[PDB]
């Protein structure tokens, strides 16, 4: 709760289990990691008074997903921008000190109404925590490219599992 | 409309633009391609009488996404199983003979209530086309692993763009 911003090296440390400890929430490592930095994280403020994350991914034409998606028509997969928002809600649960392994549980409405091209510079993620309740978080999120909102997600859900025995 | 099943080599040909032609719907190439085969595609039957796709992805412990997602806790990303369902709805629009480039436009409710582990053998996707209406398709979908339903998506939307001038 004391650290309110994270560098890429902090996120890579998180991906090895060395930020929140083994058996606790982990970001993916490359090439599934869809965040370079967490600019802001808090458990107060945001749209619902329950905290907020702002994170960034730098874009350059050589990122792996442009060449295969699609050949002659490069565009960052919508599913990976959506996954960044699940990655951030999971990070929030870990950052609050909750134990267990993170899984996305789904979302209400997702809309893709724009695209990240290899000429873009920066994708920004805004997450508004709605409720924390296994331990799970519900959040709304946007994805923006160079100032332009392009995706929205309502009711993003991520849970932490300490025991899967009964499921 | 004459071909009702597709091999991996057919899907790779689709990913190069050589199945539906340049400027038309393309599957991603590896490593974003989340389908090995289309077992069944039709424009009649399915849950709503508007056709159906059944597709498969073989699972083995060496698939790239297991090592990075997550370190010491391998699980196929939920976002990639969801993306397979968008990939299949886009394939359906191309298979019907519609021109233009495919984009996911989003979904209503997505639920992840199980997981694909590196011990699994086969993921199966079931897509029920709800409505075709730019040209877009609305569908419901499930992801199953070795017979067990693990994800559901309602209101998957994919559109084809012949012109982006006005957007
Ligand atoms: O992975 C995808 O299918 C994906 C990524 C982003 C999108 C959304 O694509 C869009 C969505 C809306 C518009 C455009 C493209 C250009 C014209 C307006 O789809
Ligand atoms: O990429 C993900 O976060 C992801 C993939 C699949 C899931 C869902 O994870 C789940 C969802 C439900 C259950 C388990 C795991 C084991 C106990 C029951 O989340």
């Amino acid at each position: 709760t004391k650290q309110h911003a994270f560098t890429r090296e902090d996120l890579l440390r998180c991906s090895r289990g060395e930020l929140f400890g083994p058996g606790n929430a982990q970001l993916p490592a490359p090439n599934m990691l869809m965040i370079d930095r967490i600019v802001h994280i808090s458990d107060v403020g945001g749209k619902y008074g329950k905290g907020e994350l702002v994170a960034e991914l730098d874009i350059n034409p050589d990122l792996w997903f442009f060449a295969c998606h699609f050949e002659g028509d490069p565009v960052m997969p919508g599913c990976l921008g959506l996954d960044a928002m699940w990655q951030l809600v999971g990070f929030y649960l870990g950052w609050q000190g909750n134990p267990g392994r993170g899984r996305a549980l789904g979302s209400g409405e997702v809309k893709f109404f724009g695209q990240v091209l290899p000429t873009a510079k920066k994708v920004t993620y805004n997450i508004h925590i709605k409720r924390t309740i296994l331990v799970l978080a519900i959040a709304d999120g946007t994805v923006s490219v160079d100032g332009r909102e392009i995706y929205s997600a309502e009711g993003l859900r991520v849970g932490l599992f300490t025991s899967t025995d009964s499921f």
